[PDB]
């Protein structure tokens, strides 16, 4: 499921979040109410419904706290697998200790990544029937980045770039240091010719200025949904093959409504900005 | 403003941040758009109001990319400021490739712990006029802890413990596993008699059980609020010292109905695991 810097991600945040719980001392309470030899069978159960996202992540966490001889699965389900409230998402037997000090850490990583797969399921149910795709951006917590990307693939959305050098994508400030988006554009194309170049345009202006320079991708930086349809428009007039991506005033209950203008992508922020957790419990 | 363990876990996110931008290459777009000799003004500015919080951070990650004498700070906010639309948090004058760098870093961090400093304030004018607090639990997330739990302080809330080792809590699966409230609680108060103990009960009649048992704290797990009110009722008739503190079916529509029945405490998860950033942006 996850792939190796994801994997190595999964295993400096499960290891972070364990040192956050373990450094002031151990888990008094789970040592004196259960002994070393105690055994449970135990499941993570939603309190609600969603999609589920990070449950090799609730391995790890185990691999870490009990080893990987140290517990059983008997049952899971899928990551990405859209699910009700009460479903059992997996069944575990495992020393007891174990469980009561890797519960919070666990069940922690899985609410927030299945909060955001969750939500990312809903905006690509939302532009539905329409060529858009889902995509995220930057705006992910530090050391959290590749698991939050991960959790938004799970839903559906695709990813946008995960760093700096990963692509060009002028922006703002760069336009104003530039003194121009052409120029900028221009500079950008010298410099890095092999790298996609994403430029951002503020108005329907610098729009008719990039159009010709053809960048691989424009993203449409808080248009309204008429300036967007002009957008499309423009651009399928006169650059069939410039991209066009909208980001900016973004809601749900606007998503279909820029989807429909016929633009390529959607880059919602919110969907690792904003999360809201997906309520999962480790029952006993 | 920030403590020394704050301060450590601030450099630590700030890093592992920049090194989610920075391991794919270097940041290709500003090294091509604006020259190493550039200076410039910038400001964090809201585009929406809100409580600040994370100042420091921003500072921090400017040390980190530009260095001490890499900057000049014009003017700022203070942390905790109720802050409008539009608002300069600070105004800096920097290299202009050291900004542009670190913009996002600083800004994702800033609008993480404003976003819960603002969420956790509405809680705080929620239950005004009455005694009881508001505080946080162990669902953060990983790596953020000491950072989130700073940022519902600056909000006006007051910390809960803050790790496993910190303070006793005994909870569902620990009374599971003892096979009784009173069980467990005899035996934390056996295993660690100098250390602060809190239980969690989940009815009236483990209510009952427990009160006698004089524990620091008693957690009211999903109590409607006429539940609440007998709870306080019975506490300040049976162990007037015993605190209580209400976890579970909490939402800012009826925090202060609570808050009404007596509790001193509100315990919040909302407040670090599904925050809303504070949208924050760099203008120049
Ligand atoms: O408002 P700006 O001057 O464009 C600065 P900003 O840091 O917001 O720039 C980025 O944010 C938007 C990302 O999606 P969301 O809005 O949902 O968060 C998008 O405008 C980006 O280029
Ligand atoms: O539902 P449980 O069987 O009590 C498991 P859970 O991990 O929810 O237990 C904790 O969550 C609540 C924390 O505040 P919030 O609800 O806002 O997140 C509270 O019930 C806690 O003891
Ligand atoms: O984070 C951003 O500012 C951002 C916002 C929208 C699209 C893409 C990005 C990106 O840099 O990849
Ligand atoms: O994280 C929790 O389950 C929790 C929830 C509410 C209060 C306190 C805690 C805690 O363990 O400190
Ligand atoms: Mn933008
Ligand atoms: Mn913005
Ligand atoms: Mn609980
Ligand atoms: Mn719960």
């Amino acid at each position: 499921g996850l792939s190796d810097w994801e994997l190595a991600a999964a295993r400096a945040a499960i290891a972070r979040g364990l040192d956050e719980d373990l450094r002031y001392g151990p888990d008094v309470t789970t040592l004196a109410t259960v002994p070393a030899s105690a055994t449970t069978t135990a499941s993570l159960v939603t309190r609600e419904a969603g999609v589920v996202a990070g449950l090799d992540v609730a391995l790890l966490t185990l691999n870490e706290v009990l080893g990987t001889n140290g517990y059983r699965v008997l049952d899971r389900v899928e990551d990405g697998a859209r699910v009700p409230p009460g479903e059992a998402l997996m069944t575990l037997e495992a020393q007891t200790r174990g469980l009561l000090t890797a519960e919070r850490t666990m069940l922690n990583l899985v609410g927030h990544l299945s909060g955001i797969a969750t939500a990312t399921a809903a905006w690509v149910d939302a532009v539905r029937g329409t060529k858009a795709k889902i995509r995220d951006t930057r705006k992910t917590l530090p050391g959290l980045r590749a698991l939050q990307k991960y959790a938004v693939r799970t839903g559906g959305g695709v990813n946008h770039r995960l760093g700096l050098g990963d692509a060009a994508l002028i922006k703002d400030n760069h336009v104003a240091a530039a003194g121009s988006v052409v120029d900028a554009l221009r500079a950008v194309r010298n410099a890095a010719p092999d790298l996609p170049c994403e430029v951002e345009v503020d108005s329907l202006e610098q729009l008719d200025a990039v159009l010709p320079e053809k960048p691989e991708l424009i993203l449409l930086d808080n248009f309204a949904v008429w300036q967007t349809q002009t957008a499309v428009q423009r651009r399928d007039s006169r650059a069939p093959t410039v991209m066009l991506e909208s980001s900016g005033g973004l809601s749900l209950q606007t998503a279909a409504t820029y989807a429909e203008t016929g633009v390529d992508y959607l880059a919602v922020g919110a969907l690792t900005h904003s999360v809201r957790v997906l309520d999962i419990g480790l029952d006993m």
